[PDB]
């Protein structure tokens, strides 16, 4: 079973943990990232480490006169589901916003998930790329209106709505899920915190039938947002085969985008996070 497996994994401290982690450190990273390099992209890049590989980048629609209006820092993402389960992104800059909301508009995006504070430790990480207000705002030619805003212990929950300027009928909701504790250093201080909160996310996702892919979010969009995407799809297997995959599930991760669980404590923090809810039952 699963706990035998983590009890050997964690014997010699933490040895064949390390050495299953260092075997997937080269996975992936063999694949270009031309686009994501052109000069005309530089300043929409948050990190220039962290870029998309060009086989499993998201494009916009490009904008007669401009061919490098096609770029936004994200990469389509599977889970158990679906090819195209989750897109993730870097935190949006201020001349990238505009850009993060046309992806969320064309890829038919209902839910968005940001593993962030914009501030962390006195740096920039994400800017605040939603209103602050209910008072409707344009980014670009899409209408976004905050119609609900809740602040709970440990994550903050927004309704949008978004619409095109030329057809305000054909409007969206959107949810937006802030997980608003992960601390400065390491991973969060409970396994509990993480796991009701892809639990209370994968509630949303199951309820909306027909959607586009998740959003999912931190700052680069690799660590954290690596960790989350993990976490829901193992915990999705635990509830079905229960046969849980935490290597095969990074692995894939690392096909699609860089450093996907980009420390050695936050796959550590994934196997944690199985063991607490197998002990739980
Ligand atoms: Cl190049
Ligand atoms: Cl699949
Ligand atoms: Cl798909
Ligand atoms: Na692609």
């Amino acid at each position: 079973q699963f706990e035998g497996h983590f009890m050997k994994l964690q014997a010699d401290s933490n040895y064949l943990l390390s050495k299953e982690y260092e075997e997937l450190k080269d996975v992936g990273r063999n694949q270009s990232c031309d686009i994501a390099l052109l000069p005309e992209n530089r300043g929409k890049n948050r990190y220039n480490n962290i870029l998309p590989y060009d086989a499993t980048r998201v494009k916009l629609s490009n904008v007669d006169d401009d061919p490098c209006s096609d770029y936004i820092n994200a990469s389509y993402i599977p889970g158990n589901n679906f090819r195209r389960e989750y897109i993730v992104t870097q935190g949006p800059l201020p001349g990238t916003k505009d850009d993060f909301w046309k992806m969320v508009w064309e890829q038919n995006v209902h839910n968005i998930v940001m593993v962030t504070q914009c501030v962390e430790k006195g740096r920039v990480k994400c800017d605040h790329y939603w209103p602050a207000d209910q008072d409707s705002l344009y980014y670009g030619d899409l209408i976004l209106q905050m119609l609900s805003e809740s602040v709970l212990p440990e994550w903050t929950i927004r309704e949008f709505k978004i619409c095109g300027e030329e057809q305000l009928d054909a409007h969206r909701l959107i949810r937006h899920f802030h997980y608003t504790v992960w601390p400065d250093h390491g991973v969060p201080e409970t396994t509990q915190s993480l796991i009701q909160f892809v639990r209370t996310v994968r509630d949303y996702i199951n309820r909306s039938p027909g959607a586009g892919p998740t959003v999912v979010h931190c700052s680069a969009g690799v660590g954290r947002t690596g960790t989350f995407i993990a976490l829901d799809r193992i915990l999705q297997q635990l509830d079905s085969k229960d046969s849980v995959d935490i290597y095969g599930a990074v692995h894939d991760l690392r096909l699609h985008r860089v450093h996907m669980v980009q420390t050695e404590c936050q796959y550590v923090y994934l196997h944690q996070c199985v063991r607490d809810v197998l002990r739980a039952r």
